[PDB]
DNA sequence: GCCCTGTCGCTGAGAAGCGTTTGCGT
DNA sequence: GCCCTGTCGCTGAGAAGCGTTTGCGT
């Protein structure tokens, strides 16, 4: 199998300096091929702090979304996102509008 | 990965015992666990010939359909998709009518 | 030029087959 | 009953991240 596990991480073992590192600006990204996660929306694996999409059916990365992209595409913060327990990525709420899910 | 290779099977290439081992009532169907082919209409996995999807763009099995499921879901022959060079599978086609892909 | 500082292309990827499985009531 | 002899449920499955990558011309 291709895909990644998908592991929930509960809201309360949610850290300070992960909220800290949430990105706020596309440009200061930290890239890493070992230790970075990759943004669905725009494809980038960096270090910043990422979404974690806590539907049980959800599978992959499909539900990380970097600070930037969550903003910008959808209105929402990742930081609220990473608190919220019923928080559903854009690809298991059919509203992803990346390049990919916008084709079909 | 979980996908069996797809591999086009070229029309000169299917001989008369394959023609004549075309199921003609899915009662009579022989099931073997290891020489069998599953049809994508009913999902049974049995020694009958099945079709072979020549769409390079296809994948895994979902282009393999038995005869009696070929004729009853899509009025076509298997003796015909087998000797036909440009034949499509209905999924490839996106008219496939199986319990599964009709949800969606 | 403007403010809200942003994004897509490509490769290879995209289950399969078991059990609980065989038309409709027009 | 009829003719054309038929089909669905369930489990686990369903990419990810590289390069060619960063708003619109309203
Ligand atoms: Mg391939
Ligand atoms: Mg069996
Ligand atoms: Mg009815
Ligand atoms: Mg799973
Ligand atoms: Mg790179
Ligand atoms: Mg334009
Ligand atoms: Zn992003
Ligand atoms: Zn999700
Ligand atoms: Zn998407
Ligand atoms: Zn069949
Ligand atoms: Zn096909
Ligand atoms: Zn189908």
């Amino acid at each position: 199998s291709m895909t990644l596990p998908h592991i929930i991480r509960p809201v309360e073992e949610v850290t300070e300096e992960e909220i800290r590192n949430i990105c706020s600006n596309s440009r200061e990204k930290i890239y890493n091929r070992s230790l970075g996660s990759t943004c669905h929306q725009c494809r980038q694996k960096t270090t910043d702090t990422k979404t974690n999409c806590r539907n049980p059916d959800c599978w992959g990365i499909r539900g990380q979304f970097c600070g930037p992209c969550l903003r910008n595409r959808y209105g929402e913060e990742v930081k609220d996102a990473l608190l919220d327990p019923n928080w559903h990525c854009p690809p298991c709420r059919g509203i992803c509008n990346c390049s990919f899910c916008r084709q079909r």
